[PDB]
């Protein structure tokens, strides 16, 4: 058993360990650090590492956040997408439930990316 293959599950509760224990100020530190990480790779092309630091930029954005200003039942846009997500419910930072163009599977999504409707 390679258990390697799963370095980014061990990465990942490691990640929202160190993030659900940051004040408000420590998370929109890291972000700024973040940020400027992904800036350089925008400007040298390096796409897969930036796509890494945006994806964890995404993650300590929905930490800033509070889930009770999310509701279940709910229909939001997907941030950057055409999409629309109902919620069925919250754990954590993540809201479980579904797009509206694919029902039939119930999905989760941090609730940094969901939008109120315009
Ligand atoms: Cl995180």
């Amino acid at each position: 058993v390679d258990l390697g293959t799963e370095n980014l599950y061990f990465q990942s509760n490691a990640m929202e360990k160190r993030y659900s224990q940051m004040t408000p100020h420590e998370l929109n530190t890291e972000i700024a650090l973040l940020s400027e990480k992904a800036r350089k790779a925008e400007q040298h092309g390096i796409i897969n590492e930036l796509a890494v630091l945006e994806r964890k930029i995404t993650m300590a954005k929905a930490y800033l956040l509070n889930p009770e200003d999310y509701s279940p039942g709910e229909t939001y846009r997907v941030e950057n997408t055409e999409d629309e997500f109902t919620i069925s419910y919250l754990n954590g930072v993540f809201a479980w439930g579904y797009r509206t163009s694919s029902p039939q599977q119930e999905e989760a999504l941090p609730i940094s990316v969901l939008q109120e409707k315009e």
